[PDB]
């Protein structure tokens, strides 16, 4: 597990990000949730892995949804 891990792995060749990675957050959850919401989303089937998957990534986070009041 250490003499097979001095190496690496390479996931891709040419790295083309610049921009960085503050990791977990739900930036990109958001702009797909509400997409899928425009196409078929609202409150179909369809739609449902984005919102749970954004609940869940907000949690890891640190804030369990933004709060309104």
């Amino acid at each position: 597990m250490t003499e097979t891990d001095k190496k690496q792995e390479q996931e891709n060749h040419a790295e083309c990000e610049d921009k960085p990675k503050p990791c977990c957050v739900c930036k990109p959850e958001k702009e797909e949730r509400d997409t899928c919401i425009l196409f078929n989303g609202q409150d179909s089937e369809k739609c449902k892995e984005f919102i749970e998957k954004y609940k869940e990534c907000m949690k890891g986070y640190g804030f369990e949804v933004p709060s309104a009041n």
